[PDB]
């Protein structure tokens, strides 16, 4: 019970890090075209 | 107090991914605020 948990938080925290990567990436585009 | 913790780690990760697609959704609409 305990790692089927943990197993699933940690699929929450990767997709997480990889909305904030995709989040970055698209706000510094954002800024490249705001400073465009 | 582990599975009360689980769900409470789980709850606590959904609200922090919610909060930032709503960051992410407005600063969005505030960045096309800045262009226009």
């Amino acid at each position: 019970s305990h790692s089927a948990a943990l197993e699933e938080i940690t699929k929450l925290v990767e997709k997480s890090i990889s909305v904030v990567e995709k989040t970055r990436k698209q706000m510094n585009k954002r800024f490249d075209e705001v400073m465009k």
